[PDB]
């Protein structure tokens, strides 16, 4: 269920960190990140994503330092990193 505080796939910030809420239609396919093949990469497994951020619910979690919005695990950006790789 989307949070008030959701990341936007539209939002600037979202923008600026080239995020997709649904990373099989992000561009990670294109930027390729190592750590794991692209299509395993999102949200859910990104180093510093927290569950703990408070406000967190379904599909929705804290975003390394994404202040007071929520992205969904389901979701990419270019800052993407495994967590441990
Ligand atoms: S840094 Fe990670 S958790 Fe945050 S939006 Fe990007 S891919 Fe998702």
């Amino acid at each position: 269920s989307a949070p008030a505080n959701a990341v936007a796939a539209d939002d600037a910030t979202a923008i600026a960190l080239k995020y997709n809420q649904d990373a099989t239609k992000s561009e990670r396919v294109a930027a390729a990140r190592p750590g794991l093949p692209p299509e395993e990469q999102h949200c859910a497994n990104c180093q510093f994503m927290q569950a703990d951020a408070a406000g967190a619910t379904d599909e929705w979690k804290g975003c390394q330092l994404f202040p007071g919005k929520l992205i969904n695990v389901n979701g990419w950006c270019a800052s993407w990193t495994l967590k441990a790789g």
